[PDB]
């Protein structure tokens, strides 16, 4: 028996996997499931999402990609983030498709002697981040379509999470007919992430690539879609301590991903009660104050502190004053990933 | 090779080891690796230990002190946050002493089917957290000696006033010494108490975080040696201007938090580069000016560690302590042994 623990629905992936093909129409469903499927565990993950729709996944290093086809994924993969010095002929040979992010990145994939390389041009629309940008877009582009073993199977952007989104929208196209223009017909493009998939169906394209979706996390405030959430993190009080008041220790502390700043910004919730956190946050735990403890908390009560019979990771964010993004891949440490 | 990695120095684990044995003379030397040693790698850092020196180790789980057991450690293990509900009794199988935290705890290994129980009380002195309170003393010390079962190897507290839990913990322990738990080994002490006050060494001391290199009193030195170095090779290099900015491939699933967003800045080469913008998912960004020494992709970017800021530096520039900056790095961050 563990006393931390985060409880991961696989029922719940698979339904806002089958939400999310629904909503993507005639469009390919890129499942996004880098960091460890959001923290979710994509050994177990990837496949339900897999059995239910998805077209492709799309992971940030080359060790994920490789991850990836180590469980079965037989789907397309797609990775962003890598470089020249790094053993990227290993992602080609097992059939993962490679972001070319700069122009150093394209010459390495030239030079590079594999029979057909899957390849998809990451473009700096504007956030000038990664990716290829305007003024090296025609030496790309014109290496690329000379190079016999490369296929260029499209091209996409990173619509970074913002008036701006339309402005990047604009030079993509730009891009792309500049591309197709240098004999590149780039097949399958994407620009969509959860935010934009779950608002602009003007651009879908070829593809999507939504990731918060899949976990069931509504990206914008305000707005519906069905989604179930599939992450619970919970502990097992350990100690119920008298003062007449009582507090109650709960073992997570900062080294298994509670921040020491939550501290006197939450709660967690025992059998659907909420009892806010108070004092320091420790290494290994916190505390939480019952008052008189009224509801009769024991020790190995259940206590939430965020999902499942508790507040949402969305909730639970804005009390800590950032994004559901960041609080799922929070628990780590001693917290113990247990499916269902 | 990788993007992101931890570089872990044990040679300076062993001499960190050296210098806390030195210190405490006739005491009892317990490390602590709770939390994989501090997120160093348990595996490779007890060993290193336990040849060094140490008397015993600490830990707070059952899980993580079998798995001291499976690594070959032989010391004397003690394991401090559980509950009956755990298979605790695995772990008395395998000499893992038990800290007894609250009158259910005594009360689950009174009732425990075992021959011999190695126990060591925690004190509630003060702090109201886990731990058994002066109301609980005499219960607890009159069942625990009446199971012949049990070995009460001693107690123990943890500081937070440091005087005032002292004086708390003495009555406990001359209350426990007057119904017949002898107490012979008794501990207050973790790394902060233990580098300053050796009046409170007793008979064993418990320090963690100077095992791996880190001050815990900003103050003055005791000859430590950071055992941490958390860095990144520059993904790409960018132009928005003529300025340039750098792609850094770690971002909030790694360890680098939304919130340290404008709070800090990478070395590289020696010179300091500012972190701007959002820090996303997998990366983040930082500001090289004109890029005036050539800062190219492949670049290395200290974090924190070994040419770079320290544990601490980096910990206040993200108004934090530097317990939770070894602890930080995860995710994509693969660790690696020097
Ligand atoms: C993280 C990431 C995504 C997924 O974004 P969500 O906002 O979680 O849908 C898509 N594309 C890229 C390039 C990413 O890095
Ligand atoms: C973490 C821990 C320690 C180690 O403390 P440092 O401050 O790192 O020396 C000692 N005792 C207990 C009970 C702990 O949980």
């Amino acid at each position: 028996m563990n006393l931390l623990t985060t409880k991961i629905d696989l029922d719940a992936i698979a339904h806002n996997t089958r939400v999310l093909k629904q909503m993507a129409g005639p469009a390919k469903l890129m499942a996004v499931v880098k960091a460890n499927a959001y923290n979710h565990g994509v050994e177990k993950v990837a496949p339900v999402i897999a059995a239910h729709g998805a077209d492709a996944f799309g992971v940030a290093t080359l060790a994920e990609a490789m991850q990836l086809r180590d469980i079965g994924i037989s789907q397309e993969v797609l990775c962003w983030i890598w470089t020249p010095e790094q053993d990227f002929r290993a992602a080609i040979d097992r059939n993962i498709d490679l972001a070319v992010i700069s122009p150093a990145h394209a010459k390495a994939l030239i030079e590079t002697d594999a029979e057909h390389i899957r390849v998809s041009i990451k473009i700096d629309s504007g956030l000038h981040r990664s990716g290829v940008d305007e003024q090296e877009w025609e030496g790309v582009f014109s290496a690329l379509a000379a190079a016999p073993h490369i296929e260029v199977t499209g091209m996409f952007t990173h619509l970074a999470c913002a008036p701006e989104t339309d402005r990047q929208i604009i030079a993509f196209r730009r891009a792309l007919a500049l591309a197709r223009k240098h004999g590149l017909e780039c097949p399958v493009n994407h620009v969509c992430n959860s935010p934009a998939f779950l608002t602009r169906s003007d651009l879908h394209m070829e593809m999507v690539r939504p990731g918060l979706a899949f976990y069931g996390l509504e990206p914008v405030a305000g707005l519906e879609h069905g989604l179930k959430p599939a992450m619970t993190w919970e502990a097992k009080v350990s100690v119920v301590k008298q003062i007449r008041g009582f507090v109650a220790v709960v073992p997570a502390g900062y080294a298994d991903g509670m921040p020491r700043h939550a501290q006197g910004k939450f709660s967690v919730t025992i059998d659907g009660l909420d009892y806010p956190q108070v004092g320091r946050v420790c290494m290994d735990q916190f505390v939480i104050s019952l008052g008189d403890n009224p509801h009769g908390v024991e020790a190995g009560a259940k206590a939430v502190i965020f999902g499942e019979n508790g507040h949402d990771a969305t909730d639970f964010a804005e009390r800590l004053d950032t994004i559901n993004y960041e609080v799922v891949c929070r628990p780590t440490g001693r917290t113990v990933r247990a499916y269902v």
